């Protein structure tokens, strides 16, 4: 029999369980402490989600079996973990609530270890380091056989991973010739989204600009790949861009015109992907219907709208902050990250 | 008997006459000065630029007949007017030592008043002004019976010239809604040049950028369509910026690459007019070979670029200036002139 958790409640727990932790000065109350600390602080990301997720799933609905992956588990009490993690966890919590310490990751049930019916050692592992926190998680899961025990030790979850740290990319480098080479890279998906906040950045740093990007498919959103950033100054918006590497359609542009009019907002750039070439709109057309509601709407691909604020762009002790930042906020695929991870050691 | 005028020789005059111009008290030396001052200070473009030319050439070469307007004329003394007033008084003395005041025309005697062997009350002309000023210049130029009367009326047409203003467009206006007109409208030869350069004011005149653009076909050019832009700040170019509306070729990017390496400058941006969209280059590898001599090289459409730039861009007590300056610097068309006068007036 499966068991289908109410998300509502399970947000509502993990709400009071952060804000428990924020505030919690005994975080030995149980022994598995040490092993809570040790999956948490650990370096195997898809391990800390199935932890977090397991507890919370148990401290909101103790019928669910907390080793549990799939609703389809041959266990009673199985249920849908994919769901709890992506639709709560991190679609509503991790970002406002947690600052991306977990790992910030968008979709981390479609990684290898999480794509089994049940956790368990029959899953296979990495000797050593994995192997042990493998077996620590699945420890700690399976002494969850209460509500309360599972509430108890996803505070302490939480309090441990407000200590994690969450940057990716890390003595004077060479910023220039690395910078150049992201800003002009062939762009695919979201690295398209990244190079253009960089190139913002890097014109409006000095001119006091603060750029920030939001992962794609948001609640509202007008389609799934499109993907906004802000342009700040004295904290006010005054241009806001969408990228996409998919063409924009209709529904794309009346979003974007409605939200930035609504909002006093009277620039708008629509950033197109190499695989958003192939028009399905008339952009003349939106343009004009753009400026009857007070909003200034261009569209340009995305690596000659890179490539130009480099040339219009002028120190670099801000960029690995930014870069940790942006990928950060947009919840980038690993794909992503280990692309800015090697670039910036070759 | 056509008379072949030596270009070197009537440079040179020319400069001298400028100079006594500049430093001249007594204009009243003749009687033709009443009617210089009226043709010079008038508004018919084309009398001045045949007045200047034939004072000029009888005062370098009193062979010549300076009614003659073409070298097969049926007068002895035929000769190239054409030819002296494009490649001297164009080519190489309005724009630096005149300021631009005869009128800045690019090409002069292709206006239809210029089209005639002879200068002569049998062409055609509007009456009223016009009329009365093809009279006055034939008078004066058939006054000009000597090489020192030629001279000396000469100094005087330059001595008014010095007093006319070179402004072409012309009360707290909609600067707004005109500017953008101008930006985003479908650009076409040097009105593309005209759209960059005011996207470039706009994006840095609060940061002390200073635009400056350059006349096509100068000597030792790449191409004759390609026109130059360079972006200053403290004085210092640190962009040049080349805009085409025929496609790039390879000798337009050595050129800049090459230009810009010895200036020490490390952007260059090439512009492509919408007659310039199908290459015949391959922009990767002239990218990659600019990147090889420490020049960062990038394409981008033109009213993509125009577009990108407004909506990067933040008063407008100084946009008519920079109009009206940029104008006279490329020696701008009158279908340009007319274009930017009406879209001020619409």
């Amino acid at each position: 029999m499966k068991v289908l958790v109410n998300h509502e409640q399970a947000y509502n727990v993990i709400i009071n369980a952060i804000n428990d932790a924020k505030k919690l000065t005994d975080y030995k109350t149980n022994n598995q402490w040490v092993s809570i600390q040790n999956v948490i602080l650990g370096t195997h990301l898809t391990y800390r989600y199935i932890l977090i997720t397991g507890l919370l799933a148990k401290a909101t609905d103790p019928r669910v079996n907390p080793l549990a992956l799939q609703a389809n588990a041959p266990v009673d009490g199985a249920y849908d973990a994919r769901s709890l993690c992506h639709s709560v966890i991190v679609g509503k919590v991790e970002g406002p609530f947690l600052e991306g310490k977990l790992g910030a990751s968008n979709e981390p049930f479609l990684n290898k270890p999480a794509r089994y019916m049940l956790h368990s050692s029959d899953n296979p592992v990495r000797r050593g380091n994995d192997k042990v926190l493998q077996q620590l998680s699945i420890d700690i899961l399976h002494a969850a056989t209460t509500q309360t025990l599972a509430y108890e030790m996803l505070v302490i979850a939480l309090y441990f991973t407000l200590q994690r740290t969450n940057r990716v990319i890390t003595i004077n480098f060479d910023f220039h010739k690395i910078i150049y080479n992201i800003i002009s890279h062939p762009c695919d998906g979201e690295t398209c989204a990244i190079a253009a906040a960089i190139s913002l950045h890097l014109l409006g740093e000095q001119r006091g600009w603060i750029i920030k990007a939001h992962p794609v498919n948001q609640a509202g959103s007008s389609s799934k790949e499109i993907l906004d950033i802000d342009v700040y100054h004295d904290d006010i918006v005054f241009l806001s861009i969408e990228v996409k590497d998919k063409p924009f359609n209709y529904q794309d542009v009346n979003h974007a015109v409605s939200k930035a009019s609504a909002s006093g907002i009277s620039k708008v750039i629509f950033l197109k992907g190499p695989r958003a070439t192939n028009l399905d709109i008339d952009e003349s057309l939106a343009i004009e219907n753009a400026a009857t509601k007070g909003v200034s709407l261009s569209f340009s691909d995305v690596m000659t709208f890179t490539t130009t604020c480099y040339a219009l762009s002028p120190s670099n002790d801000r960029i690995i902050d930014f870069i940790n930042n942006t990928l950060k906020d947009i919840r980038a695929k690993d794909s992503t990250i280990e692309y800015i991870q090697s670039i910036f050691k070759n």
